[PDB]
């Protein structure tokens, strides 16, 4: 019948039509020909105006005003301003609502179900280097908040016009140094080999710890990037032990608390605002599969195994599946008992469910990328994996942008 | 404009030019991507399809362009305009089902794709003959547990007449018993097929894994149904290394997997019984068959007896049970001496597959949402590997159900 997706639950047999991939104004990787939607990497003038009048047009609709006189004067305030400076600018409302729809459009968080609630913070004022600092120690102590994390964004001006950007060099505000060793190894996380490389040819002074926290490296428009030091003490980490592996501790694995994207940018009604650092709380499995069981991150699942005493010579032991499970409980139990916000990859993949129904009511559709939203462990034991998904970009949106250097 | 294909735990990097000889859309459009969607949303096409198989057939064995082809190529052309089809040799046959295997992008077992057993069963004329080739299938590729792969191939469709068909979706298949009280007994999955052959006659039972019969049908005639000799169908007992408990579950799986619904399409010609069979991986029967909610749903029942939380997710007791299944399942068939493969075995050697199939067809279609294992996937080599999916011929392909 519906001439739109169709889309179907396999577990309860339930069927939805996606209306909402009808609203897409931007084109994804794929074509008839071929399925690229499982690449990581998916590879003005009036432009700018469709974009800001479609943005605004969002707005009144968020607030019940489609057609009024607010609305439609508005929309005159917008393109008079573009009209004579080339950009525009965005009312505080306007970008606190922006900011939580780019969170509900991106279709590889699964987190979504708390959308509605994000601290907006505005730093569109910030003119310095030493500025961005105080502004993310504010947002770090704001959104830690001793354990009960809190999802926050701080927002920093937009780009603009031949004026350079402002941009956090580091991928993420909390990031464990990687030491490229003689041997070819690495001590730390191999993930943060090229940030920390930066950090020492910008005069940082490195450890050699393998959960050393770095420095960030901050970036005000048309100048140098400057190095700061991260006050020890607003960086909750929380040492892992397991509940009843009594030799896990000894391993002197840990975690921070906060994970918070540094190097996205945040795209509404055209303007791009370059810096813009968000946090939420970590998923277990990101923590206790990808970022330790990683092949090429810390890689500890034969050490692990070796301590559980398992066959690791042979692949049908299933040492492999048996270490993951008791990192990620470790994980857990750890967070439990430090009294951080975490979330199980279980408690996260039915509250996506949830979203999932909620949006479905609300704009007829949610734009999910399934290889992303299932589990990297027990992945067919969540619901999600048996739900058929439909995968589109909207806009306000984050997006990847190159690296500054 | 071709696909970058980027491993992303190596780093290393291929372009997929194989997707180029695609010549059938699938559900994705610019718009939006619908990879993760399970069902898909006159003579010159014949002939065209014709040629380019009868193409690539004389190019594998090296004997392209020339006489032998040429000659091939005008008995096919001949054919189609006076008869409206044609018919394979069958060493093209032959040809066509191992590469219909190696073009399946479901699949993660095609290193073995060069190894197939085709059985010719094109001169089959009754519900009953099926039957007979049904069990020399069964027989050859169970082989008392050394298990090798085969495809039995029966007549293609014809305009005039409807299709030979095996109406049971794999050849082995669990009874399921739906109650008055919604709930059922044995496979939730093979509840329409065990009614369909009660219906039909069958005289039911009351087990949990009570082996079905199969309904064969013959075209434009009742379905009939045939009951396979127990002998016929291997199957483990589960039982568990070392949680003497598990056993009592009087849980088992039957060996040989063979799907039986599918159409295989060769030079665009199709074929609408062509049941294939391989070996199982683990984790088919440990994790999907017996802990999907909607299939035999066991993983409470497991927790349980591992005395875990299950008051709380996060206890990972779904976890927990989950690994000790596949253990299970890996253990019994190990120790009955029946083929079983991994799922770390399995995803490592096909990485090696794509590389095979990097040099010697410049790509691989493959889709990644069923490559990557149900539990573990970020443990296993496939997740971290960018995936490029599209349909290439020969292929098999779903069809409708024939009631
Ligand atoms: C409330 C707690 C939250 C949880 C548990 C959560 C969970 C996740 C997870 C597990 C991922 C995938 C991570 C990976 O594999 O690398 C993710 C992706 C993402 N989430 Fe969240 N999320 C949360 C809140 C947030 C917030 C506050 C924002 C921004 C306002 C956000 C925006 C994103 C974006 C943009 C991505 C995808 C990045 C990319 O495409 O590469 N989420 N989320
Ligand atoms: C030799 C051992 C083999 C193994 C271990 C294997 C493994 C698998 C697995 C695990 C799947 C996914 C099935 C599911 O989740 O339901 C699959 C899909 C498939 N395999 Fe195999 N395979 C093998 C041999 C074969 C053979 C011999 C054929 C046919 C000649 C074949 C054709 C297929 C096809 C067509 C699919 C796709 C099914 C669909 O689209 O629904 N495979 N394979
Ligand atoms: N390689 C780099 N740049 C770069 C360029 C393009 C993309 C990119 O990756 C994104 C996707 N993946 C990465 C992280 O995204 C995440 C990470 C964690 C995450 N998890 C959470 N629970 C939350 C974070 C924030 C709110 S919830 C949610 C999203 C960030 C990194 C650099 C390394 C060092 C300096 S530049
Ligand atoms: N049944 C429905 N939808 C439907 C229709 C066609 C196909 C389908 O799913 C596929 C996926 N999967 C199924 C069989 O595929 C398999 C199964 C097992 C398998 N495993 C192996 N190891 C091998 C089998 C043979 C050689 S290796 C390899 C492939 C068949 C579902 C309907 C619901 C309501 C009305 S109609
Ligand atoms: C190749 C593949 O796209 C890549 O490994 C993806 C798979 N799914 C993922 N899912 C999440 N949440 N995070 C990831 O980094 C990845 N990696
Ligand atoms: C919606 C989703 O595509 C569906 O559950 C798929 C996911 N991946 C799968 N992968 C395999 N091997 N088998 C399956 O049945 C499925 N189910
Ligand atoms: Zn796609």
């Amino acid at each position: 019948g519906p001439k739109f997706p169709r889309v179907k639950n396999w577990e309860l047999g339930s069927i939805t039509y996606d209306t909402l991939c009808a609203q897409s104004q931007q084109d994804g990787p794929c074509t008839p020909r071929r399925c690229l939607g499982s690449l990581v990497l998916p590879r003005p003038a009036e432009q700018l105006l469709s974009q800001a009048r479609d943005f605004i047009n969002q707005y009144y609709s968020s607030i019940k005003r489609s057609g009024s006189q607010a609305h439609e004067e508005r929309l005159q305030e917008v393109e008079a301003e573009v009209a004579s400076t080339g950009t525009y600018h965005l009312r505080e409302s306007e970008l606190v609502f922006g900011a939580k729809q780019a969170w509900r459009n991106a279709p590889r968080c699964v987190g979504r179900i708390q959308w509605g609630k994000l601290q907006v913070f505005d730093a569109r004022d910030c003119s310095s280097a030493q500025e961005m600092f105080t502004y993310i120690c504010n947002h770090i102590k704001y959104a830690t908040n001793r354990g009960n994390l809190r999802s926050a964004i701080t927002v920093f001006p937009q780009r603009a016009p031949g004026r350079g950007d402002f941009r956090i060099w580091n991928s993420q505000l909390v990031r464990y140094a990687g030491y490229r060793q003689q041997d070819g190894s690495v001590r730390g996380d191999p993930a943060n080999v090229e940030i920390t490389e930066l950090c020492i040819q910008h005069g940082w002074t490195p450890g050699n710890g393998r959960f050393d926290v770095l420095p960030l490296l901050l970036q005000a428009p048309d100048e140098a990037p400057e190095l700061f030091v991260l006050p020890p003490e607003l960086v909750l980490e929380v040492p892992l032990e397991h509940p009843t592996l009594e030799w896990f501790a000894a391993l002197g694995l840990r975690w921070y608390a906060l994970p918070a994207v540094s190097n996205m940018l945040l795209e509404i009604g055209g303007l791009e605002f370059s810096a813009a650092p968000f946090s939420g709380w970590y998923m277990s499995t990101e923590i206790g599969t990808r970022n330790l069981c990683d092949p090429h991150r810390y890689n500890i699942l034969e050490d692990v195994a070796v301590c559980m005493d398992l066959d690791t010579r042979t692949t049908s032991s299933l040492w492999k599946d048996k270490a993951a499970v008791e990192i990620n409980l470790a994980v857990l139990h750890s967070f439990q008992l430090a009294k951080v916000t975490i979330v199980d990859h279980h408690a996260a993949t039915v509250s996506f469910m949830k979203h999932l129904d909620n949006e479905q009511k609300a704009r007829g559709g949610c734009p999910a990328d399934w290889a992303w939203i299932v589990p990297p462990i027990s992945g067919s034991l969540t619901p999600v994996f048996h739900q058929e998904m439909v995968n589109y970009i909207l806009s306000p949106a984050f997006r990847y942008q190159p690296d500054p250097w």
